[PDB]
């Protein structure tokens, strides 16, 4: 049970704030030698929240696999000592276990979600605690994503995954002490129906030693409902609906009465309903048509850290460029992002950390388990690894109106079976986690609309596709005629709605071409345009996602010209020409609503 | 039979004088409706020499497979009515037919040597003849190089091969009209030879003429003399390359004929671990190169070749190599001139189907790919450049193929007969054979049929890439593997990584210029430590054009210099080790 941190009865002093000291472990003495006992060795000031790899500009901490460790002390403030205090951290990337002065508290797997202890037994308040953070980097191939870890003849141990992004890793984002009364809210669930757009109730159910009554308060804070049940209830209401282009936001107050002291929680609620019917998706019983991208939380210097500037710059380009849509591209996002897509009526794909079930998008000219699904490699325990990711993933943002869809996995190869076996259990597992949202799983370009085993287990389908790119290579004629037919096969085969969740052609800005050849922004525009030119031509589709918003860090190698070069934007944010085009479509559409060619 | 014309008592005009009209051939009736007939009509303007490809800014222009057709009207100098007139062409591109109105003069397959044809009874001197050529750009199993055209559902052709560089086609070099007397050298053909201050220089210089031959020093002052075959003593070096000329006279009481032919005295063998040019331990640095460069395709250029030979001397280079096909005769002429050492090599590549992209005939060497009729144009291929290399002194060692699969069995029997036919074909210069990183010391077939065997190595960039320390491990192992194992000189004929101009990284990442630094320093270390290779040519001189694909950026980026001739980092790198060094001799 886990709420995003807020106010009132509830207050923090966040340690995001200010540099740590920093060490490397390249023989992993670190825990033998009981590190978190002492102020470290050999520490040298790093910036929380990011990443670890660029900030030094060191190629050998870049590329560093093993344990690193971060510390700071801290003054815990003295108006806390009848308040429970908890001490959470919002993201470390992959691996962490935290000592708060000689006590272990937490530890955690899942570089992408966040993870709390209560800490009021192993405090003095009014003094100040040593705080020391271990950070493993590695995957294996029980992490969610899967990798394998190489150690070479001399014990360096380098990493190997199966997914483009470059594995940055470190405490990526929120690190923050917050105390709430010691009756509290432990736990909130909201659910929204709507019947004729004016005319239905907020469903709740609540959970900590506490009685409980909701006001849903307005955006003029004038209240219009009311219940009380730790069970709740379906507050009924005549409404203004969070919509996709405004996103009206109601305040769900949830009131946490024990007969002494109290807690209140506050929690923003979209009243809005999202299903499936036919080929159409539809908020709010109309059907909606997605534009946008697939992001990343990549940046410059630090890596995959959070930064309130990038979000604000980075929604500013978006809302310019016309995208109503994103998915959180392979792995959980920043908690603010979610809470801007509420206020701001984004429309949002959720999407796990399940990215590199695959292990045939290979460069080439270079030892894999020879069966993905297998004991050796994605076997039982990555199963409930992987359910335990997506459980993670909905208890944060189940109640986020934004997020509009739950996505189980990005790519995996399919045509093996056992991919129907391991995917089956968690589709199911994931409807009974949330019956109230449709469910996907990322389709990656070779598993066909013949080959493919698992998409009949999901309510949307979501294709990559990078016909004229990695095939059929600069023949945008031959291209468009293969998309054309595998989008038809596709719809033939399902009747399902389509969203292309990914399509994209690497584009060096500044690079130009009289004639449409690969790599130039002309081919960007004209490749980009064939599609839009084939979506328009088939009725299922439903949703277009331009691979990358901007470029982004990947690992090393011959089809990387430092990173992937398929964004819209360039790594600092500047546009391509493709990003006047777009703008020309997504703007010139009417708003959610299919473009009628 | 073949040699460059000149002057004394023949003429040339050249016909370069570029603008032809030039048409495509899209529904192929050109050769029904017999085009040669008439002016090609809905025809545009078309420099020659060139490739037809980047001329038009024209994608259907550029990406065309099929026939396509160069016309021009030239006047026949009235001068010229009593002696014989050849029309030559110094290159098209894979295939070409001449019609000098209608009379089809001439045909040649083999896009990189010249073919000319007597004319004189086709032509009335004092007025204008129609010239049409018919090009092909189509490649086949029996081609060189070797290709397959698969045609879509609509009659549209691609054009698959599998060498890196662009198929750029059209005619390419020199087309020369030129006339000699009615008796008339045809082929000359010389050797040299040097003990260890003195020696001989046999000549052989088949014609309907008596022979004396003069040899004229640069001051053209004489230092032997003949009159077919001789062998004269006397009584050529990389950082200098003297040229003495032999003159031959084809005297006839009817007519008279004469030729200035260049010749150098030196001599090139090998054995143990050392490759020595008259008789000294050579150290070879340089290049691989390519004919492309911007607009132009692999059309010739005299500005080009001035100025990227003003690069090459100044970064240090003594020697290149014509990588996948033989270069302009005027870069040899260059090189002779300059003296600079030349490994020349044919246009034999992509005699190999492993390592392409990701995301076929499943035997290489068999009848459905590699088979007798591709034997047969290969030895001819290797033949005609023979016959038109064969006295210039530059090149210093012949290339049959490059990069082959030796693998697959049946590598030794198509490779056998063209090893011991081409050294059949050449005593007086040794022969190689380019091979892949694939082919390693324990796989590799072939290496012993070959005097040196010259490696194309890529450890740190397509296998362990980035990782420079356990590249290095290997580039060390398996070079020590070679020297033991064969115990030839070695050449490392490639080496280079792909360079953004401009990507700098405090990392040393792939692509970037930093990284292309730290990686030639890692093999030049390398080499540093290995008695037995004598010659090293960073991979590529310039970035050039290569077909689409998610492995090209805008084409290969492995220059040391981008290709509009500006260099990148690495080019001072290099400069330092090859300025560094005494002259063809290695640290
Ligand atoms: C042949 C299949 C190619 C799949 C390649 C498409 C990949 N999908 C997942 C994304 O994270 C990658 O960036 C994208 C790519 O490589 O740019
Ligand atoms: C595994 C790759 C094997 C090396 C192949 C490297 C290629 N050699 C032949 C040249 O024509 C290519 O330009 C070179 C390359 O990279 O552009």
């Amino acid at each position: 049970h886990m709420l995003r941190p807020v106010e009132t009865p509830t207050r923090e002093i966040k340690k995001l704030d200010g540099l740590w000291a920093f060490s490397l472990d390249r023989e992993n003495c670190g825990i033998d030698q009981r590190w978190w006992e002492s102020a470290l060795q050999e520490s040298r000031a790093i910036a929380v929240p990011g990443s670890f790899n660029d900030q030094f500009a060191d190629a050998d901490i870049r590329n560093y696999a093993g344990n690193v460790w971060y510390q700071r002390e801290v003054f815990i403030p003295k108006g806390w000592a009848g308040q429970r205090i908890v001490l959470r951290f919002d993201a470390v990337t992959h691996y962490g276990k935290v000592w708060v002065n000689n006590q272990e508290v937490m530890e955690h797997q899942g570089g992408y979600t966040p993870f709390e202890a209560d800490v009021t037994p192993y405090v003095i308040a009014g003094k100040s605690v040593r705080i020391t953070v271990c950070v493993n980097n590695e995957l294996n191939w029980q992490t969610i994503p899967p990798g394998m870890v190489i150690t070479d003849e001399n014990g360096k141990k380098k990493q190997s995954y199966f997914h483009d992004f470059f594995n940055y890793a470190g405490i990526h984002r929120s690190v923050m002490l917050y105390t709430t009364p010691n009756t509290w809210v432990d736990d909130i669930t909201v659910v929204t129906h709507v019947a004729q757009d004016c005319n239905h109730a907020s469903v709740d159910w609540q959970v900590a030693n506490g009685d409980v009554s909701v006001e849903l308060r307005d955006a003029d804070q004038q209240v219009v409902a009311t219940g009380q049940g730790t069970s709740g209830t379906l507050q009924v209401v005549n409404p203004h609906l969070w919509q996709p282009g405004e996103g009206y936001l109601y305040e769900l107050c949830v009131t946490a009465k024990s007969q002494t002291e109290c807690d209140i929680y506050p929690l923003r609620v979209g009243i809005r309903s999202v299903a499936v019917k036919g080929e159409q998706f539809l908020i709010n019983h109309k059907p909606f048509y997605f534009t946008g991208f697939g992001r990343h939380e990549d940046a410059d210097l630090r890596g995959k850290g959070f930064d309130n500037v990038l979000m604000v710059h980075d929604h500013a380009l978006m809302d310019w460029i016309g995208a109503n849509s994103y998915r959180t591209s392979h792995y959980p996002y920043a908690e603010e992002m979610l809470d801007w897509a509420d206020e701001h009526g984004i429309v949002v794909i959720d999407e796990t950390a399940a990215v590199g079930f695959n292990l045939s998008l290979g460069i080439g000219f270079e030892n894999k388990p020879k069966e993905l699904y297998s004991e050796e490699a994605v076997n039982g325990e990555t199963q409930q690894a992987h359910l335990q990711a997506i459980k993670e993933l909905i208890a944060r943002d189940k109640n986020h109106p934004s997020v509009v869809m739950w996505s189980i996995a990005n790519e995996p190869d399919t045509r093996p079976q056992g991919a129907r076996e391991y995917f089956a259990p968690l589709a199911e597992a994931t409807r009974k986690l949330d019956p109230t949202r449709p469910i996907t799983c990322v389709n990656v370009m070779f598993c066909d609309a013949h080959t493919d085993t698992i998409s009949d287990l999901f309510d949307v389908l979501c294709l990559n596709r990078y016909y004229g790119w990695y095939v059929q290579s600069g023949d945008l004629e031959t291209a468009e005629k293969v998309l054309e037919k595998e989008l038809l096969a596709w719809q033939e085969k399902l009747h399902q709605p389509i969203i292309i969740t990914e399509y994209g052609v690497d584009t060096l800005a500044g690079l130009h071409s009289m004639y449409t050849d690969m790599w130039s922004e002309e081919y960007q525009c004209a490749w980009l345009d064939m599609y839009h030119r084939v979506f328009d031509r088939v009725s299922a589709v439903v949703g277009e996602q331009v691979w990358n918003f901007a470029d982004f860090a990947t690992s090393q190698g011959i089809l990387r010209v430092g990173g992937n070069k398929k964004g819209i934007f360039t790594r600092d944010r500047k546009p391509k020409s493709a990003a006047f085009l777009l703008q020309k479509r997504w703007t010139g559409m009417n708003f959610g609503e299919k473009p009628q060619q």
